[PDB]
């Protein structure tokens, strides 16, 4: 029955990038909008995946290796920018994500 | 030094969302490509938040509050419905990270003296 790891947790995730960015260009990723593009940017890498992908044919699961490679790789990155821009906006992701679920809640009875 | 809490975890989000998605239409939140376009819009709401944001105005942490509440959701959105793609993709997201952190950290060497 397919879990996640139990880590690293979206704070772990938070200091991974925090110092990765620290010891490169800092300030090209201290700008929210650059982040935000480049989440853009990485969320349209995943879109590339699946555009000519039938409903109908193998789902995600049954891709082949290079195919699941570049979807962990796509769905990391758009992960990793968005904590990263969270972050930079002073979001406490997690929490604010239990505050969202609750709204999704009475949005989608 | 802003910290995210330590939980939820992308694991107690993804089993949240499960319980979600179970108690609504199956595969409205089964499709694998119905959950990437709703990352999507929900990614596309964001950009809103910013289209028109000077790169030189008050930064998101200074916002107004109803500007600020739509960002959290927003930004908890994307990550709900990445989440919730990965899951349905059986994407172990958490540790797909840490492999791409390293992939990451081999493309883009840092500058030394």
């Amino acid at each position: 029955p397919f879990r996640f790891s139990p880590e690293p947790t979206l704070e772990d995730i938070r200091r991974l990038h925090a110092e990765f960015a620290a010891e490169r260009d800092w300030e090209q990723f201290h700008q929210p909008r650059n982040l935000l593009l480049a989440l853009v940017g990485e969320v349209g890498e995943l879109a590339e995946l699946f555009q000519w992908k039938s409903d109908t044919e193998p789902g995600p699961q049954a891709w082949p290796p290079k195919e699941r490679a570049a979807l962990q790789e796509e769905l990391s990155d758009v992960l990793i920018y968005l904590v990263a821009l969270a972050a930079r906006c002073h979001v406490d992701l997690p929490q604010a994500v239990i505050s969202k679920m609750d709204t999704n809640r009475q949005r989608y009875p």
